[PDB]
C-alpha cells in the first residue's frame, strides 16, 4: 500500500502508514491570534474548524 499523502502548509507529506486522514484545523484562540494545524491523523472528527478527508492532498 501507498500510504497517504497530505497537505501541510503548502508542502506535501507521506504520512505515517497507519494514517487515515488529512485534516485542517484553523482556530482563533484569542482576535488577533489565529492558529492552522494541517496534516496527518490516525482518528479525525469533523467540526465547525476540523476538516477531515481521507484522500491524497485533499485538504
Amino acid at each position: 500500500a501507498e500510504a497517504l499523502k497530505c497537505y501541510q502548509h503548502g508542502k506535501v507529506v507521506t504520512c505515517h502508514r497507519d494514517m487515515k486522514f488529512c485534516y485542517h484545523n484553523t482556530g482563533m484562540p484569542f482576535r488577533n491570534l489565529k492558529l492552522i494545524l494541517q496534516g496527518c491523523s490516525s482518528s479525525c472528527s469533523e467540526t465547525e474548524n476540523n476538516k477531515c478527508c481521507s484522500t491524497d492532498r485533499c485538504n
